[PDB]
């Protein structure tokens, strides 16, 4: 025959159980048996977002018609899913598609009108088999969806619909628009409670019900490109596969640990100063720990949802996963990690600090992003190193995270070098720098660097960032910022701060510098914001500790040429009291280590004076500091 | 395949073959208008759309022919129903063709109803068995008091379909079901369940926006005008502007709005008109015209309300774009239509469009005591007169200004902030009690008037969730115990007792 | 972990050019041939199909879509052995898009979803941007496996472990200084 070669009979499949569970979609199965049993186009169309369950609405329409959940009409019917891709495949000659389509219809008509017609991307209709015999398989099928006799059920997306089927408006006439919607968290926990088992019996695990409510709520909030009920399926399903794949070899850690011994096998394979035995011999002393461990509890064979949490935690990339104890006792020294690298300024260390323990413990406002901060100080104080401190601590390098200059914004356009320019216009399809940049990775750093020297009313952008999280690009698709820190480092008070730091506490500066930024900023936008904090300038010992913070990096970089400096007490007392003026910061100290180490070490190293291998000591003269060589 | 054309073009200017074609629009200037020649063997016979009138005409012939078919009954109410509701609600298709759906899928609905059982027992029936099945997989519940409400509910409609023992005919009730199921407009008649949520409309309201109450005022009697049909047909159902200071609840009216409306704070068309700072952002909401970049793609306020007609449109902080934005607002608030880049208008008639904004910040913070309400917004009025144009609002429907926030509302807003604490360390699987002296220091150390609202939520962010969070990762609280906040003699500290 | 999902078991490797996607699936078939995989993926084949050679001398009206029903047919008649890879999975977004032709990514569009294609994709992180996000029901059925940019220590790591290849093929010698300074001179210097 010819439905026999090209469709798929759903209510066989449905009645050997190969088709999933369908659950819910009361409406939307009752609506299009509405449609279906018309006397005039019986054609309903369902459209709705990619994932939001429009294949599942018509799988569940041949299991109802299997087990008899169908009124009277439709006890009987079949479903065949029309398979375009098949009509289209083996047809070379001309005359040849038309042919295998009006058999079809020819034997669709001798049934009676008893067959369901399924024909999902119902776009890829307009236009099947077109050529110099333009019959196009939709101006074929047109008089038979236009007078009733064929009860095809489409199921095409949002935007193919648009772009596919409304260009042709003789067809769109013949359909019915089921909208199908995304279901919600709620929906979204009853449909995975019973598609439960079958991932249970494919992936041989049990999914606890914790993991189902916390997949399809952890999902809801946390990936944003995506809809339920598919990306809960998705955390679910990784997850049992996870769990699989731990009870077939062997746990995470050994996993890590073992690929991590023979990665250091072969390197010291290739070694063959080192520091990589050291690392070796640590690695095999913690692999065999947990391997005796693993052979005391002799785990994970269930799934639940801390399971979700590291399959969220991988796919997006926000840390939603449990803080397991090196890395929570590396973020309790939050504030300790963070000063080694900006000595002084204790309250935005705090504030910094405080806004990730929040973010961490699960008490972030969902609604906002993680932190909104203000630095506000002189110059050199360690605004801009605390940015700088944030992306190393969080993401381990420096330069990991969304840096905007404020200063080349200073004129009206730069909104859209943010955002991008909206449809007709140059770079449309280039994007826009912040969205992009944050919808590549959404948890992360954004610094927004000299925030003074822009344009007014470019922070209104930053309005809708930071009250909301949310910020759409000139193409129409929003970037969720629900999971950034937002920095922005100024400097509206440094007059003030170094004329009065002395003889006031903190909050009486901040209320002072901040009715100064009210002169600068509007009410708007100083109340999105978390929380500002005021830098402070810097006095002699920390001026010391920065001194000696740099002579570390220099001799770090010197050893790596393959140079030993030792230096007196003496001279870091030199270089801590040249550098010192508390109107530029930490900067004369450090073009005075520049000038007073590096000018004649470096005439000396070129000279071929300073032999490697040997100390160099940096020790005084009655002014000068001299290199010896002894 | 010439091959068709060429070959019946002798034939056609000859008047051998005496062809009655029928072609679209548009595809006769795709297809031949494109070769003259053909285009000029053809006489062109206009077949206009016809009136409501002609389509009434029309349905009563095609009221005997599907009668005859679904076995059912149509009511003539029905009919003149169906051509008045498509015409005004649909704006995709053409007539009497929706009607005709409006008419069939009726009497499809009236037959299924008639068939299997009624729909609101095909309701309790589905509801019932997906409970159960969801109560087998729950083998904590709070289900067991949901599924035995809904078994008894189901048992006493069943009873009562036993003791009428409906709808057999298709009146013009069913047609305005079958509209409101294609369009998503709430074309329906109200039903309890919804009147008296809808007669809740302002208590409703203030269970998220306490305070602000001439605002909460306006939205609701705009909604219930829209309902009980007293609407303008011809403009959208509300077209506000929200004026008041900073943290005084406008985005939340908004988003209070999509929730009771819509069940979701993220089911709205929100735009957020201070991108809008250019003179180009026009072309970012209504669309690239032909021949440029971003054509195919449409707009992005007129294809979200031509996807789903019934919704609310937010346009916040309204006073930061560029006028010529206005201009389009123009168009969309006065007529509800708007034409985008392709060249297809878009019925906003049933929208609800509300534009925020703080235009009289200055002076309602400075003039709200010692003055009414009219003249507050006669003042603040003459602001907006200053910023925007006669003919822009002179099409606001109403323009309410909000009031700042007193110690009272701050106290309310802080116990609403602290239940959604509490949610999410119940989530988490904590539990605190407050004290009332550190419910004292909260709304105490929140209180401002010139930034409203949100100084409460960095006080009880500061306050309370950095040092809990600092105790809540250090292993010092144990899950299964009430933390209380207390106080010190300035602070609020944690316990475990 | 992706592959072995019930349904959707496809991940596309995204990333920047040049940081290791054709090779992540290079060393996925060597772990498949040493045996270094779980016993579910023992003895599987990665096949590496090629849009080229489908689309290649298919001017007619439904060739294309025969060769790549008749691919899809094959690999069903493997009970579900064969690990398929595309690289540059745009690619198999606009492949045999001819006037009014079902192209690859319509074909497989059912396949992927229900997990009976084992399709490992690997795209660049801007071709993915403009070419498969332009489809959203394409987009969904893949899952997105991110590959950073490896650091300096990972680069002398991979670096020591290729050199013994370079120096069959040029004849010379390749000293582990020459490795970190090439790792750090290039993270360094070559932008
Ligand atoms: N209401 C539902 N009940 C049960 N399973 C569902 C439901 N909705 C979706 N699913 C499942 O969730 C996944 C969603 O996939 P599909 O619904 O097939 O995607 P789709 O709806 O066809 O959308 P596109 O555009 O075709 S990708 C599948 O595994 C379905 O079996
Ligand atoms: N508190 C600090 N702790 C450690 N190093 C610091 C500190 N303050 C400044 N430095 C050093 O001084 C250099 C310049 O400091 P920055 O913080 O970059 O200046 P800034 O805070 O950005 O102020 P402006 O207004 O942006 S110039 C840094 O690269 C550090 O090496
Ligand atoms: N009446 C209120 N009831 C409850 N919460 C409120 C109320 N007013 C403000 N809030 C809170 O304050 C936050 C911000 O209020 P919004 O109305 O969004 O500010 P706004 O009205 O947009 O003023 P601007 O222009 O942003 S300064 C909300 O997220 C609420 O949590
Ligand atoms: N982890 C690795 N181990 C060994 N060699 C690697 C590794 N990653 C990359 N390479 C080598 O780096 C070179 C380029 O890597 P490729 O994966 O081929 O680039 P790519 O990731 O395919 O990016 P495109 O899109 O093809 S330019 C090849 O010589 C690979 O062998
Ligand atoms: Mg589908
Ligand atoms: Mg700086
Ligand atoms: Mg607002
Ligand atoms: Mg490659």
């Amino acid at each position: 025959q010819a439905l026999k070669k090209y469709t798929i009979d759903l209510t066989e499949r449905a009645e050997q159980g190969k088709l999933d569970p369908v659950i819910g979609r009361d409406e939307e199965i009752r609506r299009t048996i509405q449609v279906l049993q018309r006397r005039t186009k019986n054609n309903p169309v369902l459209i709705g977002e990619p994932g939001v369950g429009k294949t599942a609405i018509v799988e569940g329409l041949a299991q109802r018609i299997i087990n008899g959940e169908v009124p009277e009409g439709l006890k009987g019917r079949r479903v065949l899913a029309l398979d375009m891709g098949a009509l289209v495949a083996g047809a070379k000659y001309r005359g040849e598609f038309e042919e295998r389509l009006k058999g079809v219809l020819n034997d669709l008509a001798k049934q009676e009108g008893n067959v369901i017609l399924f024909i999902d991307a119902l776009h890829t209709m307009v236009g099947a088999g077109k050529a110099d015999g333009a019959m196009d398989a939709g101006n074929m099928l047109k008089p038979a969806l236009a007078r009733g006799e064929l009860h095809c059920v489409g199921a095409t997306t949002l935007d193919e619909y648009r772009q596919y089927i409304e260009k042709d408006a003789a067809l769109e006439r013949r359909f019915q628009k089921v909208f199908v919607a995304e279901p919600s968290v709620e929906d979204t926990i009853a449909i995975l409670r019973g598609l439960k088992e079958r991932y249970e019996l494919h992936h041989h695990v049990q999914i606890t019900d914790p993991a189902i409510v916390a997949a399809a709520t952890l999902s809801h909030r946390y990936i944003a490109d995506r809809q339920l009920p598919d990306k809960a399926i998705d955390l679910i399903d990784e997850a049992a596969s996870s769990i699989r794949m731990q009870i077939d070899s062997k746990p995470e850690e050994l996993d890590r640990l073992d690929r991590r011994i023979i990665q250091l096998k072969l390197e010291q394979q290739a070694l063959m100063l080192d520091m990589l035995n050291e690392e070796l011999s640590d690695k095999e002393r913690q692999y065999s720990e947990l391997e005796e461990e693993w052979k005391a509890e002799k785990l994970r064979n269930k799934v639940t949802d801390a399971e979700i949490a590291e399959v969220l935690a991988r796919w997006t990339g926000i840390p939603v996963s449990r803080m397991m104890e090196s890395e929570r006792e590396k973020l309790l020294r939050m504030e300790q990690e963070l000063h080694h690298r900006v000595i002084g300024q204790n309250e935005a260390v705090d504030a910094v600090s405080n806004a990730i323990r929040r973010s961490r413990a699960g008490l972030a406002d969902p609604n906002r992003p993680i932190g909104s901060f203000l630095f506000l100080g002189p110059t050199g104080v360690g605004k801009t190193e605390l940015c700088k401190a944030l992306a190393n601590f969080m993401f381990d390098s420096d330069e990991a995270m969304v840096r905007i200059d404020m200063s080349e914004f200073m004129e009206k356009h730069s909104v859209s070098r943010l955002v991008g320019a909206p449809p007709g216009y140059v770079g449309y399809e280039e994007g826009g720098y912040l969205t992009e940049a944050v919808r590549r990775r959404p948890y992360s750093v954004i610094l927004l660097d000299a925030v003074e020297k822009a344009h007014p009313d470019v922070f209104n952008i930053l309005l809708q960032v930071l009250d909301d999280g949310r910020l759409t690009d000139g193409q129409g698709r929003t970037v969720d910022f629900r999971n950034t820190v937002v920095i922005m480092t100024s400097n509206l008070g440094s007059d003030l701060i170094q004329e009065r730091f002395g003889e006031l506490d903190y909050a009486h500066m901040k209320e002072l510098v901040l009715g100064v930024v009210s002169h600068n900023f509007r009410p708007e936008f100083i109340n999105r914001i978390d929380e500002v904090v005021v830098f402070h300038p810097l006095g002699e010992q920390h001026i010391a500790s920065i001194a000696q913070i740099q002579l570390k990096r220099l001799y770090k970089r010197l050893e790596e040429r393959g140079y030993e400096i030792h230096i007196s007490d003496e001279a870091l007392k030199l270089l801590s009291e040249n550098g010192y003026d508390p109107v530029y910061g930490a900067r004369p100290l450090k073009r005075a280590i520049q000038q007073q180490i590096e000018n004649p070490l470096a005439q000396q190293i070129l000279s071929g004076e300073l032999v490697p291998g040997k100390v160099i000591r940096l020790e005084v003269n009655e002014d000068r500091i001299v290199a010896v060589q002894h």
